[PDB]
Order: C-alpha cells, then structure tokens, then sequence
C-alpha cells in the first residue's frame, strides 16, 4: 500500500559523504511533541511593577505550536566530521537543504486512580507547514534551545514557539501584531503520512576557516626602505631644545613609522576580567562594567558585540565580561554556574586584523600644537567603520549556530550574524507543528461555548535533515606543518566526544573552525 | 524591536556574566555564568544591533 | 556445533590465514547484521526542557 499504518513512512538517514568540493550531512533524530498551551493562544508580557526592571519588559504571545530547529553545526556534523571539515578547507557553505517528518505516531494517555496508561490514536492527526513566505517572527537565530541533539541516539522534546511584538512596559501598542498559526495553510497527517520539502540556500559568502599568517601591520618586506619620509623629529636631540623639522624613510628597523595601505578593523570597547579570581577588582561590575547600546529607552547589553581578539598575546586568561560565546559543560546549571561547567570560547585567531577586545583602537590628536600649546591626544574607545579597514568575522563552532535572518530594514552593514555563522534574507524557512486537538465528548444539549475539554495525547516521529555544503580546498605553499585539530594521545578514563559510563554524551570543548593558514 | 528578536519560552544555550562578586557579605570575587532567559532578556546575546547616531540636542514643546 | 567463518583481521600481513578456531577466513565474510527496537517516548513534560527524555514506553518485538 501507498499509505498504511503497518508501513514504515520514511528511512533513518544518518550519513556523512565527501566527494570533491561537496560534503553531505544527513542526520535523524526521534522527537516527542508535548501539548502547548492546553490547545490555546495566550498573551504573555513582563511588567514594569514588581522586582523586574524596565529593560527586561516584553509583550507578546505563546502559542499552542512546536518548532524544528537543526541551527547548530553539531546536528549536522559529527565530531570527526567537523575535525576533516576544519582541518583541509579554506571554507565553506551551505548549499541546499533536504526535510522530512515521518512514522508520526500519536498517543492518548489515560489516567484513572493513579494509575497511567499510554497507547494508540489512530484517527488522530498532526499539522506541520513551513513558513515559506516569511510571515511569522523569526525564532530562530537567537540561540534558543531545543535544536536537534549533538549525539543521536538522544530523543529530544519539540521547542515551543511564541514571538514578541512592540510594548511599552506591560503594555502593547497598536503598531503590536498578532499572528495567528492556524490562518495558515498547513497539511495534516495520521500515521502513515508524511512531510517533506527542500530548499536552497541563497548565495553566500565562504565561512573563513583559516587563520591568518601576517599581521596587518607587518605587510612589508624587511628589507627594503620606504620611498617615503615621515616626522621623525619636532625638536633638536639634546640639550638645545629649539624646534626643528626632521624626516626620516621609515625602514626595516622602523616599522611601526612607515605607512600603510590597510588599518585594522572597528572597535566596542569591552571590559576586561580575568579567570583568575584574585586580579579582579572586589566589585559586581558584570552589569555596571559592561558595554551596552541602549534602544528605545531601554539599555540591552552588548552581547556578544562586534568580532575583536580576545586577548593580546599571553593574556589568555582575560576575556570580555561579555564579548565572546560562552558554552556550558554538560549537565551545566542555568543560573548561577561555577566558572568551571563554563566553556569559555577563544576568538584570539582574528588578533592579527581586528582590535584587541580590551584595549583602545588607538589615539587621535585633541588639540592644535601651538608656540605656547602643547599637542595632546585622546584614547579610542569606540571605534566605527572608516575606509581602508580589513577585518575578520567571529568564528563558528561545532556547537555554535549556523546562520541567522537578516532583518528585513532599509540597510545595514555587513550583515554577518553577531554570533557567528551566515547571514540571509531568505533562510530556511521555520518549520511549525502541533498535535490537532482531540476534544472530549461534548455535552448534550447545545453551548455557544468553545470546547473546554480534550483526550490527552502526545506525538513521536523521526525526523530527517539533509544539508550540501560545498567547500572551498586549502591553496597553500607554506612549507612547514600547520596547526591542526587532534586528539591528544594520553590516557584519560573517558573519550573525548562520547558518552560517559552512563550514557550521556558530552562536548569537552568548543571547537573552532580556523587551524589552516592562510596568507593576508 | 531589534532587542526583542527572540522566544519568550525558550533560554538561550549560551551564557554571559551575570556576577564578579559573591552576594551577601563577603564581597570576594568570584565569576558566575547564567543562560540567558526569557525573564532576563536583556543579558542574552543578540546577532544585530542598532543603527548609527550623532547626539541631538533635545527640546520639549 | 563449531564456528563457520571468522573475520581475518585488516592487516599488512599474516599467514595461512585460517580461523585458529577452525573454518573458513573470509577478508569480507557475512556482513554483521544489527537490529534495534525505535524507542517510543512516554508523554512528555508540558513546559519545554533542554533535558534528553529519560521516559519511554516498555516494549520489545
Ligand atoms: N556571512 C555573510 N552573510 C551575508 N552577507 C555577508 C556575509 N559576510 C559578508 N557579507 C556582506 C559583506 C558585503 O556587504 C557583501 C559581500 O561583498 P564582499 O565584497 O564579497 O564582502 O555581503
Ligand atoms: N580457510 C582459509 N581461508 C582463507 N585463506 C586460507 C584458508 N586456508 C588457507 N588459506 C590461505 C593459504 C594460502 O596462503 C592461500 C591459498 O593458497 P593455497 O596454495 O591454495 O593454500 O590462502
Ligand atoms: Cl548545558
Ligand atoms: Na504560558
């Protein structure tokens, strides 16, 4: 038969295949579909009264709809997948995309005296639909939790969506949107249905998995002289202190003098702290310390800004209050975790062409010099976009996101996603499901009432994400051995990347994207 | 709003610096992690950011 | 009630390579074939949770 209950709806793709330029990821999962909202659309807002602050404030909805997210590279990637991706590319990029939902079951659970008992719907149905057209606030992109599981095996519980509109405290506007799931267009399924449909990635730039060789400094033969002069001198050497003009050919010696044709990237400043607890000023200045940009009233944190190193060298243990990703080690608490669960992520690779994240962009004079007029100079700590600067975007990771919706507004500056990853206008469209509400046996004698009451059920099913990614083969000449991902020989009581002695995966460390070097 | 991109429901899997000292008396440096929520919003990391500006002067009607 | 074939291991070399155990050395003898029941999740949490499901329906086949 075409369509059965006693028929498998679908396969279990889980394969990783190179050939050439293109590598292809398949991964499958097994989902379980909670009941949202009781069936029911609800307004949600934080207010203002009560301990909350103002800038934590929102309004907007929670719906009674579950979300399939796979944005993060570890769904896709296996470990050692990610470790040949990142060891022998210069980059790299989605291609096209390739969905499916299937073997759906549904489940009515029954519950008399204590006593629990789960078994089949049959009858019963499941909704899904993509946003093809974009009509729904983008979730995804947000970092948000509940994207398929790294390992497998893990059978994971559907995200719940809800969106946020425009509030002022409490308070929505009218300018605020509500948007309806079921005014759209979506199929249904019994057991023995299946969903499915393909997209493909609008053209994007390569992701850079090479670290720089060159400083941006350092881009000139040592040498040579420079055919041309620069100020060396405003006063005679020694004791007759008369004012003077002497130039001087910036030469090997003198590099930092001579000019150049490039300048390092932009800047927001960013506090600094240090791992070790001693270094620290004794102050809660995680809040008060840090960046911040400030919309419509309210001040949101600079998280996690814009790409800078995150320490100059020897300096490993700072990092920015706020200026890089942070992972927690598994079994990591929510709130309030030691630095230890933390994985605190490294953007140190992008130094040579971006700003130090800690330090000023440099200095500008602040006055005219004057006969009785001293010069002077003033430290730059913000830092915006001018001509002639080169710089490196952040980094991904093998659990870091994927790609981001850039928003629809009138312009913008090289929208590549603030947390990494690529940034389009049309990104894989969100792909929404529910359990279709089953109502319990409705009373006799007629209610303009809605129904109230309803079986209890879930849904299970596999699902499936296939995604082609071309990549971009490393080039270079350099004749000495890189740098590259390995794991290290000595003996541990766990492996790397694989399940303890209770079944639980665990991702030791984050896993950068840039070992290969290439030349500036 | 550009801040409010994101699910109420949903916390993000990474996590800032929410303290660089022990609450209470003690006063002692310390670095604690928390993901950001729904209920704190604004700590939680965004992908865009606002728009370029030169201070206005204000003046009130 | 002996053994039939054995796997000879991939290596740069070996001799006379016969199952000490007695049979037939194969380099490509009968692929392994595995099996494994779907696990069915028992009813989930109302609330969203990061956490992997623990809870499963008994069955065997
Ligand atoms: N990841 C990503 N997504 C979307 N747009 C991006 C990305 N990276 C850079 N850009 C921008 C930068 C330029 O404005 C344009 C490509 O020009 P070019 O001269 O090639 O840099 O796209
Ligand atoms: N059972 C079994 N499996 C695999 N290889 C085997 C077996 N018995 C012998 N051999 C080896 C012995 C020789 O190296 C080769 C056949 O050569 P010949 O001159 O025919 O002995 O195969
Ligand atoms: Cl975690
Ligand atoms: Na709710």
């Amino acid at each position: 038969g075409a369509d059965g209950v006693g028929n498998s709806s679908g396969n279990w793709h889980c394969d990783s295949t190179w050939l050439g330029d293109r590598v292809i990821t398949t991964s499958t999962r097994t989902w379980a579909l909670p009941t949202y909202n009781n069936h029911l659309y609800k307004q949600i807002s934080n207010g203002t009264s009560g301990g909350s602050t103002n800038d934590n404030t929102y309004f907007g909805y929670s719906t009674p709809w579950g979300y399939f997210d796979f944005n993060r590279f570890h769904c896709h990637f296996s470990p050692r997948d990610w470790q040949r991706l990142i060891n022998n590319n210069w980059g790299f990029r989605p291609k096209r995309l390739n969905f499916k939902l299937f073997n759906i079951q549904v489940k009515e659970v029954t519950t008399n005296e204590g006593t629990k008992t789960i078994a089949n719907n049959l009858t019963s149905t499941v909704q899904v639909f993509t946003d093809s057209e974009y009509q729904l606030p983008y979730v995804l992109g947000s970092a948000h939790q509940g994207c398929l599981p790294p390992f497998p095996a893990d059978v994971f519980m559907v995200p719940q969506y809800g969106y946020l509109t425009l509030n002022n405290g409490s308070q929505a506007l009218g300018r605020s949107s509500f948007y309806c799931l079921e005014y759209f267009p979506s199929q249904m399924l019994r057991t023995g249905n299946n969903f499915q449909f393909s997209y493909t990635f609008e053209d994007v730039p390569f992701h850079s998995s090479y670290a720089h060789s060159q400083s941006l400094d350092r881009l000139m033969n040592p040498l040579i002289d420079q055919y041309l002069y620069y100020l060396v001198r405003t006063q005679t050497t020694g004791t007759g202190g008369t004012q003077t003009l002497a130039f001087s050919q910036a030469g090997p010696s003198s590099m930092a003098n001579q000019a150049r044709n490039w300048v390092p990237g932009p800047c927001y400043r960013q506090q600094r702290v240090s791992t070790t607890t001693n270094q620290n000023n004794n102050s809660n200045f995680a809040w008060t310390g840090a960046a911040k940009f400030k919309l419509n009233g309210r001040d949101s944190l600079m998280n996690p800004g814009v790409a800078m190193a995150s320490h100059k060298d020897d300096d490993d243990r700072f990092f920015p209050s706020s200026g890089v990703l942070i992972f927690g080690k598994q079994g990591a608490g929510n709130d309030g975790v030691d630095y230890s669960q933390v994985l605190i992520t490294d953007e140190e690779e992008i130094k040579a062409t971006n700003p130090v994240a800690t330090e000023e962009y440099g200095a500008v004079a602040i006055n005219n010099q004057a006969a009785n007029t001293q010069a002077q100079t003033g430290l730059v700590h913000n830092q915006g976009v001018i001509p002639g600067m080169v710089w490196q975007n952040r980094d991904v990771y093998l659990q870091g996101p994927i790609w981001a919706k850039i928003p629809h507004t009138d312009g913008n500056f090289h929208p590549s996603p603030l947390m990494g990853g690529f940034g389009l206008k049309h990104p894989p469209p969100q792909i929404l499901i529910k359990n279709t509400p089953v109502p319990a046996d409705p009373p006799l004698t007629f209610n303009q009432a809605k129904l109230n009451s309803f079986i209890t059920q879930y849904s299970t099913g596999q699902v499936s994400v296939e995604i082609e990614w071309e990549l971009q083969k490393e080039n270079s000449k350099r004749w000495n051995p890189e740098i590259q991902y390995t794991s290290n020989y000595y003996k541990s009581t766990n492996v790397d990347f694989a399940v303890n002695t209770e079944g639980v995966y665990s991702e030791p460390r984050p896993i950068g994207t840039r070992y290969l070097t290439r030349n500036l």
